[PDB]
């Protein structure tokens, strides 16, 4: 409680961040320790409460969803004046169930990268690309090569004309609303597949081949993110970075990643963590200190971004991000990647129509129950030596839940798990006939009147 421990990845400007921490110590006498363990994103949930977990954790926003579901992150409380300092869209990356759970720091998205010596005026639309490729092939070059294997790289086009992963509305994901097979995703993927069948691109092109071709001066354009610029710099190609082309007049929709800073829910230093983040780090001066150490790319703080965007590669990054799709931070996004990978390979190879390929992907992604269930926090409400009463937020369940299955057994010790059921009108259960002295793992499942037992139970450890 005398201090602030910060975790940040070892490839980030943690020495710049330590300088900000030293200025904070100079103004407050609070010592700020910046650590950069490997695998920090796996370690955090294991050490958070309490021992030596950090007060503040910096990571891509997409992991913070899982942390928040687990109750590991404090709800943050920036005032209106602070909220206005960051681009509004970046705040949508750090909500979980409508509550703010982190501060946006930096923003990444794919851009169009072009060889100025081959193409001083890069295309404004995807539609111009076939004609440009024809004119370049007659000169032994291609217009465009980019990684086609990963949906992260093909999504910007697929989704441009109205596709989306999960609908985001009223500050939350509507997980039942997926936009993988709508008419927009179909137009996008049809255009992509047509480029490939017409030999404007090769269906086998992957990250390495695209990067090699561009850096060797063989292709006029590629699609890649800020992490690739220093590699291009070693090639001496005269390159530019610009807004992705439009499709059907609509912007490409790259996924947006936001490096974010979360405050540990178990931290006794939450107000100091807040002061540090809002009043020291998230200033022109604080972000510059980090950036000087290792560049952040585009940043969420408007004043400092205005300075950084004098580098048009950063201005392009931010513009592609403002037009893009925030990467969903919900667990159901896990199914997206392999589903869309399959769709794209099958459509591109001509194994399936675009329509059937995306319909199969949409099916595989929506695979998951209609309704909400229990997330719970602090379950055990009463105890005797041999008996305990548990409690869960049954009110969180949809009306489809008609029962709860309670399981309890020996913690660690691989023993017979006991189980019983209660009606869905019930929000508590007494467990009894237990040994006064051992660790128990109590777990509760929701039962749906159609699907039966649902997959995301609530589980706690207790001791009598
Ligand atoms: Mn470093
Ligand atoms: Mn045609
Ligand atoms: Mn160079
Ligand atoms: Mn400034």
């Amino acid at each position: 409680t005398g201090k602030l421990v910060i975790w940040i990845n070892g490839d980030k400007g943690y020495n710049g961040l330590a300088e900000v921490g030293k200025k904070f110590e100079k103004d407050t006498g609070i010592k700020v320790t910046v650590e950069h363990p490997d695998k920090l994103e796996e370690k955090f949930p294991q050490v958070a409460a309490t021992g030596d977990g950090p007060d503040i954790i910096f990571w891509a926003h997409d992991r913070f969803g899982g942390y928040a579901q687990s109750g590991l992150l404090a709800e943050i409380t920036p005032d209106k004046a602070f909220q206005d300092k960051l681009y509004p869209f970046t705040w949508d990356a750090v909500r979980y169930n409508g509550k703010l759970i982190a501060y946006p720091i930096a923003v990444e998205a794919l851009s169009l990268i072009y060889n100025k010596d081959l193409l001083p005026n890069p295309p404004k639309t995807w539609e111009e690309i076939p004609a440009l490729d024809k004119e370049l092939k007659a000169k032994g070059k291609s217009a465009l090569m980019f990684n086609l294997q990963e949906p992260y790289f093909t999504w910007p086009l697929i989704a441009a004309d109205g596709g989306y992963a999960f609908k985001y509305e009223n500050g939350k994901y509507d997980i039942k609303d997926v936009g993988v097979d709508n008419a927009g995703a179909k137009a996008g993927l049809t255009f992509l597949v047509d480029l490939i069948k017409n030999k404007h691109m090769n269906a086998d092109t992957d990250y390495s081949i695209a990067e090699a071709a561009f850096n060797k001066g063989e292709t006029a354009m590629t699609i890649n993110g800020p992490w690739a610029w220093s590699n291009i710099d070693t090639s001496k190609v005269n390159y530019g970075v610009t807004v992705l082309p439009t499709f059907k007049g609509q912007p490409s929709k790259p996924f947006v990643g936001v490096l974010s800073a979360g405050i540990n829910a178990a931290s006794p230093n939450k107000e100091l963590a807040k002061e540090f983040l809002e009043n020291y780090l998230l200033t022109d001066e604080g972000l510059e200190a980090v950036n000087k150490d290792k560049p952040l790319g585009a940043v969420a703080l408007k004043s400092y971004e205005e300075e950084l965007a004098k580098d048009p590669r950063i201005a392009a990054t931010m513009e592609n991000a403002q037009k893009g799709e925030i990467m969903p931070n919900i667990p159901q996004m896990s199914a997206f990647w392999y589903a869309v990978r399959t769709a794209v390979i099958n459509a591109a190879s001509g194994r399936q129509t675009v329509d059937e390929a995306l319909k199969d992907a949409q099916t595989r992604i929506t695979k998951g129950s209609s309704g909400s269930s229990v997330p719970t926090n602090l379950e055990v409400v009463a105890a005797t030596p041999t008996s305990l009463l548990i409690s869960w937020d049954a009110y969180s369940s949809s009306y489809y839940v008609y029962y709860y299955r309670i399981t309890y057994g020996e913690t660690g010790g691989n023993s017979p798990v006991q189980e019983f059921t209660v009606p869905g009108s019930k929000s508590t259960a007494t467990i009894s006939g237990l040994k006064p002295g051992v660790d128990y793992t109590i777990t509760v499942y929701a039962g749906h009147y159609l699907y039966g037992l649902l997959s995301s139970p609530i589980s706690i450890n207790y001791r009598t």
